C-alpha cells in the first residue's frame, strides 16, 4: 500500500495511516473558561470518522493567562478532565488516535491584565508590552505544563505535543529576538533551551507515551534562529526522549516568507537526516500526490494536514482516490466511499 | 447569484440556500432503544458547520415494530424528546434548519415478531409474511404518526417529512401490487390514498408547520403506480396543505431500475408542473452544475443530496467553487474556505 | 454502458460517441481569401486525436460578402476544395467524423461594401444598414448554398449543416422582427421561412448525406420568434428530410439572457417530442454527468461542446472518468490515458 | 508571478515559463522513411497553442539503423529539413519554443538486419544479441550526431538534446553493465564517457544553441551506474559546454523500480547542488503544485511533463488555475480559457 496509509508505531502507539490533523485553534470556547462545546465535538470526530490517523487537538492553555483569546480552550483545571475524556472516548471509538498540544501564548496572548513573556519586548506596535517572568515564575509555568500533561494522561489522550512555535511562550524563551534574560534561562543556546529542557523532563515523570514538539524551524530574520539553530536544538531533545519533531516556521516576529506548496518541507528533511529525528512536515500540503513524495523521499516521516482539512474533512478518502488505493472507510458510510 | 445559493422561504422557515441533506440511516442506535448517541451528534452537526441548508434527520419509527431494524432511531416514546432537543439545538446553532422523516417500515421491518402490513404479501422471498392490519391497528397508526409529530414540535424541528416511499407502510397502503383490501382503506385510489390522508389530517392538528412528503413515484412494475398516479396523488396532498413532495421512486418489489445522473428529476418536474407542488429532486445529483440546472429549468424547487454528502460532508462549499460564486464559511474555517 | 459513448447512426454515418464539437469560428484565414491555414489544421484534428464523435468546422461563407470577418473561412469557390480535401482525410483518419457549416453573415457582415438582408434594418447602433436584397438576389443566394454543398461534398464531408441561427442571413428571413418584406419570402410565417425552404431543397439536389440545421429557438423579446415558432418550423424541416435540429438561441438583436448550465436543452428537448425531430443540446454543458442526464432523460440525441473543448481538447476522455467508464484512446497515448 | 511561470534565459533562448513537453516516441511515421506526418504535425502543434514552453521532439535517429521501430522519426538524411522546418515554424508562430532529441537506439533497436552497441551483449533474453561497434563505427556514428545536429539547425530548432538514456546507445557506452570494450572507449569512467565526450565536442562544432543531455540517473542494479557516477559526468558534461541535464533514470536492464510522485526528483537536485549544472525534472509530475514545489525549493529548473500531456495538452492553464495565477491564453480561444 502506498506509503501515505503505511502504519508506524511510536511508543506503544500505533498510526494505521501517516495523515494528521494539524492543531488548529477555533475559538469556540464562548463560556470563556476552556471547557469543550457541542461545536469542538462534531469538528474533531468528524474527521476521526474521516478517517484522519491522529488527531491533535487545538492549543490548550496551561495557565488562564495562557490562552490566547479568552474563546481559547484550557487544560489548566481537573475540571477540564471530564469533557477531554468524553473527547477522546468518541474520537477513538471511530478508528483514530487523539493528540493535545499544551500550550502558553506568551507575549501574543490577547488577554486583559499583564500578560507574560520571558523578557518586557512587545510582539509588534500594535500589541501590550508583557511583564518578564521572575524566576519564581517560569519554575511555576514548568510545573504546569506537569500538570496539565497528567491531566491529559487522566483524560486519555494517546500523545502530547509541546508547543513551542508560532512566537509563544517556548519559542519566545529559544530566541534571542525575544529573550534578553540575564540569569539561568537566557544567553547561551544551552540557557535558552533550558526552558524547553525542564518542560520536557518534567512531563516525563508524569507521562511515558509518545511525546512530540512543535518548533518554527526559521525566524527569517536577521540575528535570528535559523535550520541551523533548530538542528542543535533537535539534537538535544533527541537525547531526552522526544519521539517527533513537528517542523512548522516562523510567527516570532512579523517577517517575509515565501510560501508556496511545501515551502516547509526543507526544515523536516533536514532535521530529520541531521539530527536523527522522526519529523512531521506541515505547510501547503493539499493533496495526496505530494504526501507520498515528501514520505517516499524521506522528507519526513508523518504529514500535518491543516487547511485543507477544514475544506475537506474526509481528505483521506480523497488522497486514496489520488493515489489510485484504497482504503477501509466509517462502516456507516460504506455505500458512498 | 446562484438559484442553488438564493434563500427561500415555506411558511415561516426560510432555508439560507436550496441544498437538502436527504434522510439516511445509520442503523446506530446500539442500546435498541431508539436514542441517539454521540456518532448521530457528530454526523449531522459536522453538515451544519458544512452549511447545508436542510438537514432531515434518517428515517424514525413511530412504532418500535416499525423500525426497519433493531439499531433505528425512533419517536415514539417521550424518552425519545430529550435527545433530539440537544440535536435540533446544535444543528440551527449552527446555521441549518433540521427535519425528521416520520416512519414505519411495515413488511420490511426486520425485526422478531409479527410485523403489519395492509395485505398479508412479503416483500419477497427471504422476507416473512406480515400480519393484515386491522381497521383498529391502523388507525392507532394514524395515531402514532400523530403523537411522533407531537414530539417532534416539542424536541424543536423546523419540518416534518411523512416517509410514504421506498416500498414501506404507507407506500404499501398506496400500490395496488402491495395493498389488496377490501375494507375502507383498500380498493379503489381514494380509499388506497386514505391513510395518507389521515396521516396528513392528523398530524396538521399538532403540528402547522412545513410538512414535506416522500414518495416513490414510481413502481416501475406492470400494474404498479406510475407518474400518473403520483401526480394525482399529489393534487389531493395539495388540497390538503402539504408543502411540498420529495420526489424519490422504487423499492416496493424487486424491479428493474436504469439509474444515471438525475434520474429521478422527471418525476419532480412533472409533479411540479402538473400539480402545482413545490418539489424535492434527489438521485446521483452529485455536483453544483447539475443542482443549478435542475433549479433554473424549472425541474424542482429543492436539491436534495445523500450520497455525495457521505463523500464530501461540505459538498456546499464544493458546489460553490464549481460554479464560480462564493457563499459564507463557517466562521472558524473562514482562513481555509 | 454510458448513453453519452453509445454509437447513433445517421443515415449512412455511424458516430461513435455522442459527442460533437459545436462549430466555433478561429478567424484565422490571414490572407483573407477564405482558405485553411496550418493552425485550423492542427486546432480541428488536435479534437479527433481527442476522440470527439463528430467535429463541426465553423461557419464558412458561401459568397465572400456573406463572411462574419475577412478572416472567416470560405466555401465559395472551388479554389476552397482543395484545402477541405485535406482537413476531412485527416480528420476521419484520425477516427471521427467530419462536417462544415454553410453560412451567410447578412446584416452581421463585418466588411467594407454594401451587406445584404431580407429588409433594410441594422442589427444595432453600430452597425452598417444592410441592402435589402432584390428577389434575384435572393434565389442567386439559395444557389450559392446548394454550388457549396456540392464543393463539401467533392471536399469529403460527413455532415452538412446550415447555419440559420445567431442573426445571421436565414435567421434574420425567419424573424418578423428583422424581416419586413411584402414579397414571397416575407409576411406569413410560410414565407418568411421560404428561404430555408429553397435552399433546404436544392442542397438535397446535390447532397443526400445528413443534413442538420442550427436554429436560434428564441429571440428572447417581445413580438419575436420563440419555441413554439420553431417546433413549428421543426415539423416543416422533419417532412424536408432534415435529420437533426441543433438548438442554440438569441442573437438577432441584442436581449437579456438568462445563461446558466443547460439553459438551452429546454429547446431542445421540446422541439425533440413535439416535432419527433432529433435534436442537439448546447449551452454551458461542461461535463459528463450533465451530458449523459440529457441524453438518458430524452432530452436530446446529441451533446454539442463548445467552449470547454476550447478549454479541454480531450473532454471525451475526462468524461469518460467522469462517468466511472472506459472508453478507447488514439493508439499513440495508450499509455497515459 | 509563480515560479513555473516565470521565464528562464539558456544561450539567448528565453522560454516564456518552465514546462517542457518531455519527448514521446509517437511511432507514426508509416512510410518508414522517418518523415513527419500530419498526425506529428497536430500532436506537436496542439501543444504550442497550449502554452507549453518548451516542446521537446520524439527520440528521431541519426542513423536508420538506429530507429528503435522503422516507424520512428529521423534526422539522417537532409530529406527531414524540409518536414521539421515546417513543424518548428509553425511551433514558434504559436508561441513556443522546439527542440529535437538525438538518437540511436543501439542493442534496443527493434529492426531486421544487425543492430550495434558497444558490445555483444543483448538486452534481455527477448532480445537480438548485437554487434560490437568497430572503432571505424564508433567514430562515424560521432560524424553522424554532428551531422544530425547541423540538419536540425538548418530545419530551425531552438534547442538541440543529446539521448544518453533509457538504455539506448549512448548510455551502452556509458554503463559497466553493458560496455566490456577494451579499446579507447571502453574501461575507466573516462573511456566510457569517451563517445559521449565525443559526441558533444563535434555537435558544438555545427551548434552554438542550448545544449541538452537526457540521463538515466541510476541503473537500479548492482555494479551498475549510481547517482554518484552520474554527479561525475556531469561535472565533465558542465566543462565541455552542455547547458542542462535531464535526470531520467532506468532501462539500461530490468531492474526493480520503486516508482512515485517525484521518484527521479532527488536525482535533478543532487545533480545540480554537486555539479553546479541546471537540471530538468521527471518523472510521475501530474499537477502544477508539485511543479511549483520542485522549482521553489531549488531542486530543479525545468519541469518535464510527459504523460499528464498526452492526458491533458492544455496542461499549463490546468497547472496555472490549480496556483491560483493568470497567464496568456492562445488568441483563438480567449473567450473559453
Ligand atoms: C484557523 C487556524 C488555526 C490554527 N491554530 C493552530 C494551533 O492551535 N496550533 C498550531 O501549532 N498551529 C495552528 N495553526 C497553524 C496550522 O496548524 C498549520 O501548521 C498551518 O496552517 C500550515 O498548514 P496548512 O497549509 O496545511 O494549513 C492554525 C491555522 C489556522 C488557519
Ligand atoms: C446508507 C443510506 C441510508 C438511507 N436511508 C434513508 C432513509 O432513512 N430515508 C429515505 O427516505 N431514504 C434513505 N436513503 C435514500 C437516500 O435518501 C437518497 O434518496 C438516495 O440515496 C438517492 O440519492 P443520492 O444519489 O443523492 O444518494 C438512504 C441511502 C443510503 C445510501
Ligand atoms: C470563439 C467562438 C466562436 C464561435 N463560432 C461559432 C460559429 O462559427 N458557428 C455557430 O453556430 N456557433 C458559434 N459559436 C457558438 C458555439 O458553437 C456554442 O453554440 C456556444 O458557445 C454555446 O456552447 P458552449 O457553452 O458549449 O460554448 C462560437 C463560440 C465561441 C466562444
Ligand atoms: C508513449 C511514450 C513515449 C516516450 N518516448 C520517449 C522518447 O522518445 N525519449 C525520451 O527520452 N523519453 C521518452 N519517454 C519517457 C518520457 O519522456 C518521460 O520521461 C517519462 O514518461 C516520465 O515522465 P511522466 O511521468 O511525466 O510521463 C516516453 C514515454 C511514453 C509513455
Ligand atoms: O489562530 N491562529 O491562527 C493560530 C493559533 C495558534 C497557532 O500556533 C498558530 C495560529
Ligand atoms: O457533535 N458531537 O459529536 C457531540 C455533541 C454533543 C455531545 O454531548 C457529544 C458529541
Ligand atoms: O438503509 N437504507 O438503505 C434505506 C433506509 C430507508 C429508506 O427510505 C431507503 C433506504
Ligand atoms: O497541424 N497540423 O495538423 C497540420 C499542419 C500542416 C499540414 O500540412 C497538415 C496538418
Ligand atoms: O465569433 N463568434 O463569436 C460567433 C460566430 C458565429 C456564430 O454563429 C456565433 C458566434
Ligand atoms: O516508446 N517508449 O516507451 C520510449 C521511447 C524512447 C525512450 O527513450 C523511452 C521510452
Amino acid at each position: 500500500a502506498r506509503k501515505l496509509f503505511t502504519p508506524i508505531t511510536i511508543k506503544d502507539m500505533t498510526l494505521k495511516n501517516r495523515i494528521v490533523m494539524s492543531p488548529m485553534c477555533m475559538y469556540s470556547s464562548h463560556e470563556k473558561d476552556g471547557k469543550l462545546t457541542p461545536f469542538h465535538m462534531a469538528h474533531y470526530i468528524s474527521r476521526a470518522i474521516g478517517q484522519v490517523g491522529l488527531i491533535i487537538v487545538e492549543a490548550s492553555a496551561v495557565n488562564p493567562q495562557g490562552r490566547i483569546t479568552d474563546q481559547d480552550l484550557g487544560i489548566w483545571s481537573d475540571e477540564h478532565i471530564e469533557g477531554f475524556a468524553k473527547l477522546t472516548e468518541q474520537v477513538k471509538e471511530q478508528g483514530s488516535k487523539i493528540g493535545i498540544q499544551l500550550a502558553h501564548a506568551g507575549r501574543k496572548a490577547e488577554l486583559e491584565g499583564d500578560i507574560f513573556a520571558p523578557s518586557a519586548i512587545a510582539f509588534d506596535e500594535q500589541s501590550a508590552t508583557p511583564v518578564e517572568m521572575s524566576a519564581e515564575k517560569v519554575k511555576e509555568t514548568v510545573q504546569e505544563f506537569k500538570q496539565a500533561a497528567a491531566r491529559a494522561k487522566e483524560a486519555g489522550f494517546d500523545v502530547i505535543e509541546i508547543h513551542a512555535a508560532h512566537g509563544y511562550l517556548i519559542h519566545e524563551f529559544l530566541s534571542p529576538l525575544s529573550n534578553h534574560r540575564t540569569d539561568e534561562y537566557g544567553g547561551s543556546p544551552e540557557n535558552r533551551y533550558r526552558f524547553l529542557r525542564e518542560i520536557i523532563d518534567e512531563v516525563k515523570q508524569v507521562w511515558d507515551g509518545p511525546l512530540f514538539v512543535r518548533v518554527s524551524a526559521s525566524d527569517y530574520t536577521d540575528k535570528g534562529l535559523d535550520i541551523a539553530d533548530h538542528i542543535g536544538f533537535a539534537k538535544w531533545m533527541k537525547e531526552q526522549g522526544v519521539d517527533l519533531i513537528d517542523c512548522s516556521s516562523g510567527a516570532l516576529v512579523h517577517a517575509d516568507i515565501n510560501v508556496f506548496p511545501g515551502y516547509q518541507v526543507s526544515f523536516a528533511e533536514k532535521i530529520r537526516e541531521q539530527a536523527d529525528m522522526a519529523t512531521g512536515a506541515v505547510g501547503m500540503i493539499t493533496d495526496g500526490s505530494m504526501a507520498e513524495e515528501i514520505l517516499q523521499n524521506g522528507r519526513a516521516d508523518l504529514i500535518f494536514i491543516g487547511r485543507e482539512l477544514l475544506r475537506d474533512p474526509f481528505f483521506a478518502r480523497t488522497a486514496a482516490k489520488q493515489l489510485n488505493t484504497e482504503i477501509p472507510a466509517p462502516v456507516q458510510y460504506e455505500r458512498g466511499w
